[PDB]
């Protein structure tokens, strides 16, 4: 076996200071537990979690991207889960880098390299997803103003971070944001007095949704994309 | 009349610069819609609001303790209000200090003064609220370590701030938490794999709620509790 702070500092790609941080922040579960020692003592027999994605014992170097349907979460375990699009055991040496909530459609990026996932996810990294977002109203012209400046919501701190609009028509938009808070998209429309009926995923940082890909399919990453993202 | 941004630094009591920032990111209204120019110019017949809660200018000095049913929302705008509990035209002076959601009960402080609610609802105070939650599947031994230390949830970037939380049977417990984060206590228990079926403020600071308060009934504060809220 071998100390936890070592085997995330390695698999995530942080220094063994920032793995500590990680692990005083709640962020590390062994088997679904919060663990707050980096000492303690780990082996294959045991599931890793950072920020709640399952970490692999065997990493090979794996990347897909998979256009997720409504109705399911990206959880590795109430609702069906994103795995089910794949087949063992290649299911279980996965986990994802950015989630999509049961509802939102499109873009997930799936692999068992937890460094590549983390920068993708990192805050400090910023990386940009854009969403198409259709409203139940007409866009406002204040909308592209508001989101480049930020919004402050009701149970944060702090505004949203700038963020892009293009309006494509009356009623549907692409927004894009480099970070995501809680049911972020949906509550900034809300805000604004509108309503979000359509929420889908189609770019993180330079890469594309594969458009011919069918809800529920997916296909590996060129080098090329994978390179892209990080 | 006077400014926009002169009004809500006095009524919510921020600085110049706080004003203009909120205003800025969209979080005030003038009779129902958002400005954000603080130099527009409001007089006394204006309605304003700063995160949806109504302020009034001429502060008369009311505050009332309100024993909240479901099936009604804290605003003045899909359900019914908190506000028909209360007769015209007092119930059009009044805003919240806390809201709670439409199916959470208990109690819901109701006041005209603008730097009283502020203080109590504001990120940069801790005052604390405590709830009696009711859990679908049962409360687990470790429920209280995890609320003492935190729990990273989805969409945050940093853990939440220790919370104090008491096991009254096997699926009711106390939580008491200074935080206000979106919809906080449904993903803290969320979190910890379980799902809030069942919730009851009734305490905030070191006021409770008046048990003989049937649902929908209210009485005014004494003034020793308002200020034990100061």
């Amino acid at each position: 076996s071998l100390r936890l702070d070592k085997f995330i500092a390695e698999n995530v790609g942080l220094t063994r200071s920032q793995a500590t941080k990680a692990i005083r922040q709640s962020a590390v579960k062994i088997n679904g537990e919060i663990v707050k020692s980096g000492s303690v003592q780990i082996s294959q027999e045991d599931e890793i979690y950072f920020e709640d994605e399952l970490l692999t014992w065997i990493e090979e170097g794996q990347y897909f991207m998979l256009n997720k349907p409504q109705g399911c979460v990206c959880s590795n375990d109430d609702y069906p889960t994103i795995y089910q699009f794949f087949d063992y055991p290649l299911a279980g040496k996965l986990h994802s880098a950015g989630r999509l909530d049961v509802d939102t459609t499109g873009l997930v990026l799936l692999t068992d390299d937890g460094q590549w996932s983390h920068r993708i996810t990192s805050p400090k990294h910023h990386c940009e997803k854009t969403y198409l977002v259709t409203l139940a109203d007409p866009v406002e012209e204040n909308y592209s103003a508001a989101c480049a400046e930020g919004i402050l919501l009701r149970g944060e701190k702090e505004p949203t971070k700038p963020a892009k609009l293009e309006i494509l028509d009356d009623y549907n938009v692409n927004l894009t944001i480099s970070e995501g808070r809680y049911h972020q998209v949906k509550r900034m429309f809300a805000a604004l007095g509108n309503k979000v009926v359509g929420l889908h995923r189609w770019k993180i940082g330079d890469v594309v949704l594969d458009e011919s890909l069918e809800e529920g399919e997916y296909r590996p990453l060129t080098q090329s994309e994978i390179e892209k993202l990080v």
